[PDB]
Formats: C-alpha cells, structure tokens, sequence
C-alpha cells in the first residue's frame, strides 16, 4: 500500500517483505512466514539477507553511512526526522492496522503506539539538551595550570537496534532517533515475529530523506543476528528484549557500548493513605494492557493489611468485567497474546501457585490457543516467594496478590524478585514515599500513577537483572555517544601570569 | 614497616604479603612470588584466597559492604579520603620505593606515581560536579501534563576494579576513589606482577576509617580473577589493561556497567608551524617515560615534509643521550622492562620494521634480560602500514618516525592504527588543528603536548580496540553509578490549573 | 492588510497603529506620527495609551496574564510560537516591506531580519537546554544529612521589554520569546521611531493563540515608558539600547532582574597569518550593513605592521565601491541613517577624528539629510584614543584603521574604549588567539568572522559600559525566571541510616 | 590579641580598628563608636577612611586587585581559604566572644556562626560544580553551520560586599569567599553597627595569603557607602540587608550586576497531618533564635483548624519557659535586640495588634532597653492583614498566629505579605505539600523544618520586596561572574563536508 508501493513482492498470494540493504530493498536468504496471533495465518512473508548481504551491508554501513549520516548536518538530521513523524501520521490506519494485526494489539493501543512514534520523532529537538561539550579551565590543579580542555561529544559510528516483539514499531523508532540524532549509522533488527512495522517505519524514513547507506533493516531470526553483535564495525548495541538474550547478545558482542533493557515485571505497593480509587484502576490497567506483554506490566501487588481487603477486591471486579477477543472491536480490552507457547506458560505459572497456597481471585481461564483471561493470583506472604509467578517474569496477564504488615515488607518484598526495572507506589506520606523511593532497587518508581514509560519523556531502564542503562530523551546520548576530549597546553606562552 | 607492620608476615626470608577479605587481611590459598624487574630477584609473596575465601569475600561486599559504603555519609566518606591522603604522603618515601623495586619505576617516576595519589585522594571533592540529579518538568508534553520528574544517580552496589601492572599504585587509588566516593563496596584485583603497592594503599585506606566490610584486595593471577568478574553481586567492572583481556572480561561478565581503559600507543603529529624544541622534547619523552610502559606512550611521529629533517633529528640525539640502568639512581633516566619477554618482543619488532625497509635512527641495543636502549625507527610511508610496530602496540619503548606529505595524510595514518586513545598534535594553525581533533578517532587530544593522563583532571579513554567509557574526575560516575527515575503523577489534583 | 485588517484605523490619509492593552487593541492617548527615513515623510500614526489605560494595563497583565501565560502549558506555548512563525513566515513581503519602509532597510537585510524572527519562533524548543531544575543531595554536610533540595525554575510574572530602533521586529520577537517560553506575561515597548514592526509581530501572535491578557504593546515615547518599568508589577526589565537610557531605566526601577544590552561598536584585530581576503571582506561588511546602525558594528580596526597596507587598502576599495539611495532598489547597498541628527554627528566625528591626525581613506561624504558614505577614516596610535570616534559610539557607518606594532598594542587600543560588546579576530596562531581571547574584556569573540549575534544562538551581552547579563537561545532563561528552592527535611525519619 | 596585634590602636581606653586599605591598615576619616546592645557601653571604635582614601583603594583594587586575584591560580586561592580557614578556627573563642559581646549574640549562636564561616571557607572546592564552561556546536541551525562556540565564565572585577548587623562574620566570609573563589577583587562594607568580627576575618584572610591589594575593608556609615556603589569601577554588589536600603543601592549603581537579598519575616504553615511535636519546637525556634534578627525568622504562623489549638499551645508554652538576659550566660537563650529603637517598633508594633483584635499568647513584655521577652500574637484572619506585624518585617522575636480553614486559605495570607524570602510547611501529605510548593511565591520552601540559611549549601534569596537573585555554594557563580562567548567559524574551511 502507498508506501511499500514497489517494495512489497505479491508472490504466491501472501506480500514478501524485503529485508533494506543500506541502498535497496532486497534479500536473497531465507523466507520466512509472519503470523497474526488473532487467528495463527500466515500474513506475510519476509526476506531475510544471505551471510554475504549481511557482510556487504555491514560494510557499507561502516565505510559510508557512517559518514552520510556524521556529514548531514544536524538541522537537516531534525526536518528527515519531523518529514517521517508526518509520513506516518498521515498513514495512521494503516500503520495501526498491522499492529494490530501482526502484534494482536488492540485498536487503542496500536493507535497509542503510531502516536507515540510520531511524536518521539517530532519531539526529536529536545534530545539536544544533553548535546553540549564541556569547556574545563586548568588551574585548577597545580598540574593543569595554563592548560585546558574541551569535551564533546562523538557519534560512535554504527549502531546496532535490537528489539522487541511488544513495541514493534515504537522501539524501533525511538532506537533510531536517538542514533540518528547524534550522527550514528543505524543496523535494525526486529523481532521476526512481527517485523512489518519497523519495515513501514524505515520506509517512512527513507521517504523523508535519511541518508540511504546510513540506515539497515534486516529481517533476521535470533541467533543469526548475533553476526552482527559480535562485528567490529558494530560500535553500540542498543538492545530491548528479555534477560537471557540479552547475557548472550554481550558474551558474544565482547567490549562495545551497550543500552539493555532486559524488563521484568514490576511490583506495585499501595500504603494505607492510598486514593483506593485511584490505585484500583491504575493497577488492573497495568495487569492487563496489551494482555500484559509490556515490560511495565504489574506482576505483584502489595497492600498494607487495612486497605488490602478493599484493593485487591476493586482491582478483582475491574478484571473479570474485562471483555477478550479479536483486537480489531474497539470494544474489546484485551487481546490475545503473541503465542500459543506464551499462554501454556501462563496456565502452568497459576497452577504452581495453586498448589503452593495461591487462590485465584480474577480470571484463569484459558479461552483458545491463544487467548486467556487476566488472572489476579492472591498469595501468603509466607510461600509467594517460592512461586514461579513472583520468581519469573510470566510475559502474560497475570499478577500476584499479597497482603503485607508494613512498607518495611512490602519494600522486602518488591526487592524480592530478580528484577528491578520500575516499582510504583500509592500513597500520600512523604516519608513513606522517601524511604520507599530510596530502598526499591529499580530504574524508576512511579509514584501514584501505574509504570508507563511513554516516549521516554522521563528516562528509564533496569537495575538488578533487568539491565543496564538508559533510555529517554536526551539520556540515550550516553548510549550512542563517546566523549572525545582535546587539552590545550599554554605552558609559558604568556596566555595566563601564573594561573 | 610502620604501615603494614601486623600485617606482613615474615617467613623463609622473604616477606608474605595476604589477600585483603572484606574484614581481615589472611588468605589460605597457592602463596606466589613477586619479583622486581632490575634484578629478576624475588623480593616478596602474595597470599590468593582459595574459591571459598573469594566466595566469603564476595558475599561479604554485597551483603555488608554496599551498606557500610553506602551509609556512611558523603561528608565521612570524604574525611576518610582526605587521611587516607595524609598517610600515604607521610610514608612517601616508602611507596616509592616498592615502585622502583616492583616495578622498575625510575625514582622521579615512582615519586609522581605517588603524589598523584595522594592529589586523586585529595581531590575527590571536585568528583561532586557531577554528582547532582535532574528535576524535570512535566509540562512539554501532552500525555506527561501535571507529571514531573526527579532524577539521580545512586551506587551500582559492588565495584570490581581490575589494574595493570604499570600504573600499579595510582590505578588501584584512582578507581577505589570514584568507586567510594558515589557509595560503592570495591573488590580489587592488582597485576599479580606487582601487587605490593595496592596493598599498601589498601591498608592505608583501611587506617584511614575505610568501611573495613566495603574493601577487598584479591591477589589472584589472571584467569581465576574470573570468577569475580562472572559473578551477579559484581555490579561494575571498572578494567584498564590489555585489548584482549578486556574482551575476555566482557564475555565473562556478561550485562554489567564497564568502564574499559585497553590502551594500545598513541600518534603524534607534528605541523609544519610547530615549535620544533618543544616538540622534539614532548615527544622523546613520551617515548621513553618508564621505558614505553604507558597506555599514552607515543609510538608513532608524523612530520610534515619541512620540519621532518630537524624534528626527527633532535628526538634522535635526545634519545640516544639517555642513560639506562638500575631505577634507583636519580641519574638514570630509563629502568627495565617489566619482564625479559617484553624485551623479546620489543626486539623482534624493530627487526620486522628493519627487514620491511625500516632503518633505526636511535638505539636499538638490548643491554641484559630486562634491559634495552630506547628505540626510534624511520620508516617509509609506503611500508609502515605492515610494520608490527604499526600494527600493535609494542609495550616498551620503541617508535616508528615516518614523513608525510601534508595533515591528511598524517591523520590517515595516524587512525590506520587499530587503537585510538590519545593523540597529540603540535602545531599553531587553528584550521589544520580543528581539522585534526575532528578527524583523528581517539578517545582524548593534546595540542601542543606529550600525552598525559595525570590524575585524569581531564576525562580519558578510548576509541576502538582502546575500550569504551571514561575515567576521570566526575566524568567517571558515569560507571559506577546508576540513574532513578522517580515520577511524580498529580494528574487532576489541582496542583496545576491545565499546565 | 490582512493581519492587521480590522485593527489600522485608516483616518485621515495615514493609517492609525493603536497600542495592545492586553485585551483589546485601542488607546486614547496622543497619537503620534511615524516617519520613514528614505523621505522623511509621515507614514503612519500610533496611538499612545492615557495613564490610565497604562495602569489598566498593567493590572491586567498582572491580575491576569501571570496566570494565562503560565497556566498555559510549555507545550502549548511551542504551538503559538511554531504558528506565530508560519503566520509572519507567509506574510513575509508585507513585514520585509514595513521594515524596508520604517526602517530604511535595505531589502535583503529587512528579508534576514523577518526570517530571523521566524527562525527564533520556530526555535523555542531549544531554549529548553537550560529549563530543568537540580537535585541536590544532602549528605555532604554534617549540617544537612538525611535532608535533600530541589531548585527549580519559575516565571517572574511580568516582563517589560524595551526595544531600540534598529531591529524593530526581532528583538521584540526575541524578547517576548524567551519571556513567554518560561511562563511570564509581557509588556512591548518600541522605538517610537519605527513601532509598526512590532504592532504586527504581535498580532501574529495574537493571532496565533497568544493568551491575550498576557500580552501588550504600549507605543510611548521614551520617558513616559518611565512609568512602567518603575512599577511594582514589572518584575523584570529586557531593555536593549543606548548606555545613558539604560542608566536611567536601573535607576528609576530599582531593585528588578534585569537584561541590558547597551551596544557600542566593537573593534576588529588582524593578525599578521590572517586571511587578508576573508578579513576584509568581513570588517568591509562589519562597518556598513544596515549603515553602521548595528550594536555590533565594526567601529575600530587594528592591524599588525605588515598587513595593515594592504588590508586597509582592501577595505577602502570595498567601501567606496558600495551604492548608496533608496533601501527599496535590490541593487542598494546602503540606504539612510534613521534620522539627519544621526548624520550630523557622523560630519561632526570625522572632522574631529580630522582635525586631531586623522585622515579619511574611504567615504566621508554627506548626500542629503539621512543618507551618506560609508567612511573609512585612518588614525595614528598616539592620537586615536582622543578622537570622538574611538571614545564614542557614533551610530553611522564610520569606522577607524590604526596601524599596530603587535598584538599587546592592538588589545590595548580595543580596551581602550569605554565599550565591551563584541570584539573580532582575524588571525590563525592559536596562541596570539587564545590569549586575546582572555584579554580583550568584551561579551564575546569572533574569531574569523565579523560580529553578528543574528538570533543569539551563541549567547552575547555586554561587559563595562556596553552592560549587563546575557540573552541567547537557552541563557535568556537566566533573565526572566526566579530560581526556588525546596529543602526537604527527613532527620531522624529513617530515610537513610546516618548518611 | 594575637590576630589583629600590630593593627588595633590602644588609645584612650577603647580598642581603635583601623580599615583595611587594600595594602594596609589605616585610615585618617572621623573615628566611630561601636556599642555592645548587652550594656549600651562602647566597646571599641572604627576609623573610617577619607574621600580620599576611598578613591585611593579602588584605584588601587581596579588598578591592581583585580589582576592580583584573578592571576592568583584557583588551586592556590582554594589553599588561602582552606588556611584561613585554619586560623579563624583556632581563634574561634576569641571570634565567637566578639560576637556576643558586639551582636549581643547567645553564645552558641556565636559559636555556630563562627563554624558556620569555617565551614564556608573550607567548602570553596564545593562551589566549582558550577564554573565549567560549555562547548555549543553549531549545525543545529544552517545559519550556524561549520561554527561552533565556547562560553565560559570570567571574573568581573571589583564586588562590593555591603553586609547586615545580624550575620556580621558570616555574610562578611561568604561574600568574600564565592566572590574571590571565581577571581574578583573585593572591597567589605560592614553594618558600622557590629565590623569588629569583619575585621578579624579580613585579618585572618590576609594572613592566610590573600592577595594584599585585592580587598578592603572600609568602615563607613550608610550613606558614606553610596559613593563605592555608584563607581563605575564597582561591577557587581552584593547586598543583604533592607528592602529600603537595597533599593537606594541600586538607584545609585545603576547598570551593575546585582544579588540583593532584602530579608522580611517568613510564614509557617501547619498542615492537619503535621507531626505537632516536631512543628511546635521548629517554629518555636524560628521566632526567637537570634532574638528574632534572622530574615528566615518566622514571623506568622497558620494553621489549619485542627491543629490549631495544639499546636498554639505548645508554642506559647515553648516561647514563655524561656530565658532572657546577658548574652554570656551559656543558660540564657535570648539575648538583647541590637538598639532600644528595634524595642520600641516591637511594642509599638504588639499594642497594633491588640488594638485591632489580637491577643498576646506569650511574652509581651519589655525586660529593659534592649530587652524583651519573645512575643506571639494570636489575631483572626478577617482583621491580621491590616496589622502591622503582617504588613511589616518586625525585626525582633515576635510573630502572628492565625487559624485557617484550609491549605488555599493558607497559601492566600502567606502571600499577603509583600514579602517572600522563605516559608515553612509541616504535614505529610505529598499533594498539598505540591500545591503550596508550587504557589508560595517566595525563593525557598522548608518542609518540615524551620527556615534555616544555614551556609548556602542549598541557594536562597527573594522574591516579590525580598529582593532578587540568590546565594549559595555554586549558585553564586552568577552573581560575580560574567559569560564571555567565542565564536570560531570554520566555513569552507573543510573541517566539516557540509554539517
Ligand atoms: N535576605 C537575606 O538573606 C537577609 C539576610 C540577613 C539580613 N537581612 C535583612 O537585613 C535587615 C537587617 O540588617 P540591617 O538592619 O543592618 O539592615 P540595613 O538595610 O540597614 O543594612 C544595610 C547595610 O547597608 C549599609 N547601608 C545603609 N544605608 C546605605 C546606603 N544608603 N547606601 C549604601 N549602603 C548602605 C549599612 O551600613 C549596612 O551595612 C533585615 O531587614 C533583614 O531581614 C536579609
Ligand atoms: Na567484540
Ligand atoms: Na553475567
Ligand atoms: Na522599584
Ligand atoms: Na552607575
């Protein structure tokens, strides 16, 4: 459709999707099929590159875009990026509907997505306040004295994108504005579960003027990708994905910059002040949305003994008053989730619970290979560590209930679990909230309001097993920069009498 | 002697330094000896710990030690780095001299080796540049309206600082500072080549109030360093040292905070308007100073056409009237090399450079196992390129001179290398150097000066093969710490009237 | 014409501009007529407001406005600006014609001024580099352990902004830019000389959804502005002009957060390595664009021995081969002074400069009541410093060429002059130009260029007589916002356990 | 004693203090009684210096002191104030003695002050968080491209410091020390009420190396002051004292750099939720400490309904069961007032309030000539805003209480004042401490504590009659430094290929 016009191959009644080589799309390995998890069809077809596309593209990538993208200057690098926000947005629908489709994502949610897209890229100026060099007089030191230096910051050159199969197209965009922004050439690899989105994207990228040979898009199942982590012209690896890809995507790319983002749920605790209404919604939100496939989602809840009784009810009635299905009714709220293998999982993780104390309070019905209801386990503090549910991250819409004495166990408790990527807590009490916010060990909390990471207004990241790094506007300059420091010497030139 | 007097134990003539165990020094693993390059001779032993005293040690840092840092306020910690300071001065003398004995360090070396650990311990107040977080509002946004943000930087938890053998001293001081000076436990881990100067900084940090569950000193060889770097209550490794360790040490350590320092030589450039008497010194003394063994060391001299003559000229007669010998006479101006096989190298090197059309201009001559004349080789530009010398960074003290016909070609050169710590270029055109700080790929720049890390008043690392992430004062809380987000969400809660 | 349609009172032949007060465009005070320089004839009127309709007018935008303009939120506030733009933007020819006309603009500077006020709209986004607010830790202290701060900016509610009559329309854009971005509400005050401009810049806004309480534009003569900034409910005062109004406008406000950029010409230094061509080309530019009447005007020009022949003799070509009439002819160079009382006192200076040595090289003729020649005027070193040309800033396309031994004797004479705006550099030793860079007491330096602040994208203020404070895309923030501070108190609270 | 040994003149039975004329001690104008407020009794006296010893000491600190402070490297100015540091810290008795004989000061207050100034000097290192630089490229803009600019901050010159009777050696020490600590030459004018102690820090500053000829210290009444203000070789003014007096220093100064901190009493808001324990002795404190001569003094208390009665009552009960009398009594815990005039305005300003509907809850009564118990005044909200004692800045131990209804109640009659340097909020509830953060309109907000200055290591100052800009460790930087902004172009230089 208009934008993949003449890329798309209709061969064999299902549209092939080309892999972009840094110049054109092509791709002569492999093809693989792409599934809807709202009915398990084949949609669509990808090329995936061969080794020697993959080779030249890296080449090409390294000997050229990093300079087409170094030498475009950055008030041209802004108009590409602002040209594309409104290439997509005027393609809304249609971006959205392979969200939901090739995600499962529901209308309002694949929606949310095209808009958080667009505005990360029209938003694309702000990232320019962690731009800046410092300037460090010398005599501050008698070493130093009649000396002084200059630091600034340096694309590292190519930067490797691997993402997700949740955000899709987002995490894309976002990867490749924060690379872009700073003069960095950009390798994307997509999930092969749902890699049409970051297709339209580099599409609407390329249309609005990025330098053709400083961007890839190569459709490539996991561990073929890892020929790229491990390449030397690769300086940076931005990665967003689970924790265990993540050690491998390390191990194998040896010493380069990294970003991993490697979620994890997150725990929510409601302090006996709490606005009850407020917590209530805001916690069956962060359970079930996108069928709680989002490295945000609340995994746990703990309710201080007075207002767990009332919470955990509310928080039951907005679950099960809950309406599943096909994505497409912008009736339905929940979706279903990205694999038959995911739910299995799911009903398994609930069981353990069962037979470890656990009484399901919302939900727990498997409705189809891929469709299930948000479940809401409650658990005695007692024998809830030992459940898979709390030890794990169940990529799914579920979550643990369990009542607490005080913020002393539910902060034990929160730090419980092996990761630490955001925790939220509902209160009023600025003492409780400090020591709440100084002893979560995680890379952000979420002070009355469910963990949303948005565009990366605000940054965000992990802690524990959960990561390393950040994201967010400016922030991710960290990621795809290198400092580069030049130190003038004046010694006896007269420029300074002895200061 | 005074400092490590219960500490040392004397036994079979040679005295038994221990391993340091987050609490108390012992250790009941393989003993090694330590011997000083000047004569081969061993002049002291260290004591590993065994798995399980490594085990204890570790378990000591994450569950004591993160705390004992951590809550010992930054106003303390700072007293204790101020004392720390005070009682390494007083015993100068002392240091000293186990640098020029372990380490073949010439006198005046060993001397400023010393003092820059004394400033770095002193100076650790200026590290709170950078020590501030960020409060950001939430207004510049529709979906973040009456939101706002704080953001700060908190200790990752457990350090793991790895040194190498030429910097002995103030390597282990500097990364212990930035380490504990954000709240960090530290594990450190010295060359096994010349760990006597660690311990004895170690210990005098310890007198000096050091949280004593919050420090460790492991002398282990290499490989079975390992195991720290592999483990999960390890949130950091702050690595200087060699490209291929580093890399061993990524791979190893898996998703972890790095900061990688892995040195290789550096360029110097030399315009054809530059001050010829400063540069021909800069650079003779950046070949030489302590026989080579610094990650800075110019191997490499560019001269334009005009100046090549008489710049290659007087670096010649400066090197050659150099004396060579035991590091302890205050006349000798070049000790040995670490190691006889370092001398080996070094000399089929300059054999590669002569048989590739290579022609020695200054020394050349092995004097003993350990002993050897700084070394200066003329080579064609047409050659160079294959030379190994060019190729790799030979750790002694020996440099290629090659002549180029303008700044292009120098700078085309310059980044052949596969390193890129630092360069230096000396000149006066501030076209030509803006040309060159922009172009030439290293992670740090001195115009009009030999390259000098000193204490890292000015924030260093490298480009390529060189690492990633810097060191420095400030700069290097970067690595040791992690951001947290904390989002506030007042959303309809009349704090703001729409805004 | 379409923008102000409804507005202009044509009554009488010559349209009637009334003043904004903050609601509604009106005024009944005396009218006052506007002349245009190229003919010296009425082309207009403005309605000044009554003293009461003052006051009205600030209680409005007191009362009101404070809270339109910051309850509106910042992302808001980017939408008025970024359409103000597209309005002034497509209405360009009519804004570039009325700056033409009042002005006595040449085209192609009036067509830069109007763009650089859309660019400076369209730009308010990066004055965001300097919004957010600080975290600071409380532990490193004794006295302030387990407590902690935030500092954050605020408006400070009313802004009066003082415009000069040389450009018209940006700095009154620029002002209510910076002003209105950080949440303040704003009173215009231009020349009376040339206010058309800023009648229809605000209207734009106006237009553009700027909160209409929170804005005016008040069309008083000099000293009945008086009343405005001595009042209680200007919180800050953004006065560009002349040293002596300045002086005046301090001493009548009192104690206020002020922003005054007080001109004066800047000198411009050769060095023997510089670019003759580029150089003269430059200062040839400096000393006559828009006819001198630029704060930044080159009014001084030092060069070293050697190429001071020839450089003065390239600068004298340029300058006579200029064109000189009506600023409307695209082939134009230089169109009139704003007023004969201007010319005078060029005559009156190059007499002077004359009668004590000095001897024109260029110009120096008068061609009617406003219009005249660019004049060049050589001057020894021992007698410059007397001539009125040099003590004074005599606003006209008049400059000085002394010849200078080196470079102590040229930052000499540049200091000489009781200005310290702008100062240029020509020349490529890094040196000389460092250490001019730390003595020539101005606000800022070019180096190879000639001074043009264009939309502040580099801060740039004055420094002795030539003012006070900074204005700059980011450094205005400094200007019109108020710092607060919030020091949050948790002794004894068990946030932190003594740390 | 000891320190000013050689400069104070025993002659006719009282101590003379002699200026200090940046070189020596002297001065030859009218000779001036210093009174203890204790007993009305002279203590000492003060020469003042000549009209033409004053123009003889700028000269001289124009001429001289500017270079001399500025080429003084700040590694070595940190080593002067880190010594005197030393020195006022061992003649801490003697300093604080002065204090409390001189201010009337309790000797704790004394003793607090002098380690306050300690304190000061010995964190200089603290304050260079805020004098790096910065480094803007310039492709972000197309007018801008192949540019880049350096800003960087340079001392402007001469400060002169004008100083309150309240903080007589800490203000002295604190102005002294951010304005040398950036390379500013200084010139001290203490209250002639209480200079003794300025004078001591000025000699323990100049025998601590400060360079001779870049301060003075000139002991001249009010008005005689004027003259320093109004030179044009004064670039900057620090002021704390007055709202009147401010004003009349700027009027005078005209165009300068200023920070005016102008004091007025601050509120304290008692949330229903506020620890009454903790809030009742914090506010207790801030309205007597110092006999209520602090401008962080809280001088009106609100609180809402149901704590209201509590909290009064425990405040009244704190307030009577203290002691007044001499100062030196280690058992005393208020002292005398600094004039019987300052007694007078207290009980004139008492009987105000009574006549106009309020009720003394504690003190009220008049102990002596300088004496007075600490007063607190109960009134209804519907008559206190006619008060005088809410109007006003009663500078003794004496502020309002009144009962609210809620927090917007509150908020409204904090604002009343027509000052707004501090506030103080005691409650726990994260919401409406937000709202009142957000509209008290003052330059700090307390929560949970009293109002305490303390060194700057958070900045302060005022808003609305307290004055503008703001003090602090690092904050200062803006009020004695200027921006200096170099611009470099590089256009077809071929550093950059188009960016
Ligand atoms: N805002 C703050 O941070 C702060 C701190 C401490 C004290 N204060 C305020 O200062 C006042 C107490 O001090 P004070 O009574 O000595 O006040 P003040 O205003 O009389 O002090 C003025 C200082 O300025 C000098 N001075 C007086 N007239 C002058 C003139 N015409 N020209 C130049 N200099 C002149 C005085 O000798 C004295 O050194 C209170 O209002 C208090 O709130 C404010
Ligand atoms: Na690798
Ligand atoms: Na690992
Ligand atoms: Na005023
Ligand atoms: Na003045």
């Amino acid at each position: 459709a208009g934008l993949l016009e003449g890329v798309i191959k209709e061969k064999g009644g299902v549209p092939v999707y080309p892999s972009y080589l840094a110049g054109e799309w092509g791709g002569s390995g492999q093809e693989i099929e792409v599934k809807s998890p709202i009915d398990l069809a084949t949609i669509a077809k990808v090329i995936s590159p061969s080794r020697e596309e993959v080779e030249r593209t890296l080449d090409v990538l390294f000997k050229r875009g990093r300079w087409s993208a170094r030498d475009m200057p950055g008030t041209e690098r802004l108009a590409v990026l602002r040209k594309a926000a409104d290439i997509i947005e005027r393609n809304l629908d249609v971006f959205a509907e392979v969200l939901v489709m090739n995600a499962g994502k529901p209308k309002s949610a694949a929606v949310g997505e095209v808009k958080a897209a667009v505005d990360r890229l029209r938003l694309a100026e702000l990232d320019l306040k962690k731009i800046g060099g410092d300037y460090i007089p010398g005599d501050w030191t008698y070493d130093t004295l009649e000396t002084e230096g200059l630091v600034r910051r340096e694309p590292l050159g190519v930067v490797a994108a691997i993402t997700p199969f949740n955000y899709p197209l987002f995490d894309a965009v976002n990867k490749i504005t924060y690379s872009f922004i700073y003069g960095n050439a950009v390798v994307v690899k997509p999930s092969i579960s749902d890699p049409l989105p970051a297709a339209m994207a580099v599409k609407a990228l390329l249309d609005a003027g990025f330098p053709p040979d400083a961007i890839a898009l190569l459709n490539l199942p996991g561990k073929e990708a890892e020929k790229i982590v491990a390449d030397d012209r690769v300086a940076a690896v931005s990665f967003t994905g689970s924790t265990e890809v993540g050690e491998r995507v390390v191990k194998v790319g040896g010493v380069k910059q990294y970003v991993m983002e490697l979620g994890g749920g997150d725990p929510a605790i409601v302090l006996e002040d709490a606005d009850l209404d407020l917590a209530a919604d805001k916690i069956a939100r962060g359970i079930y949305s996108y069928a709680g496939q989002r490295c945000d989602a609340i995994k746990l809840v703990l309710a201080e003994r007075p207002v767990y009784g009332k919470l955990v009810e509310e928080v039951a009635k907005r679950l099960s008053s809950l309406r599943v299905g096909d994505p497409r009714d912008p009736t339905v709220d929940v979706g279903p989730l990205i694999s038959p293998s995911a739910v299995d999982e799911m009903m398994a993780a609930i069981e353990d619970a069962v037979e470890k104390g656990g009484r399901v309070l919302a939900g727990g019905r498997r409705l189809g290979p891929t469709y299930v209801q948000p479940t809401f386990v409650e658990a005695p503090a007692d024998r809830v560590k030992d459940m898979v549910l709390y030890k794990r991250e169940v990529f799914a819409p579920v979550a643990l209930a369990v009542e607490v004495k005080d913020l002393d166990q539910a902060i034990e408790l929160a730090n419980g679990r092996p990761y630490g990527l955001d925790a939220a807590v509902f209160g009023r009490d600025v003492v409780k909230i400090r020591r709440a916010v100084r002893l979560l060990e995680v890379g952000a909390i979420y002070i009355n309001d469910m963990p949303r990471h948005g565009i990366g207004y605000y940054p965000f990241g992990g802690r524990k097993k959960s990561g390393v790094f950040r994201e967010g506007i400016g922030y991710a300059v960290e990621a795809v920069t290198a400092y580069k420091t030049i130190v003038f010497n004046y010694k006896g030139k007269g420029v300074w009498k002895y200061e």
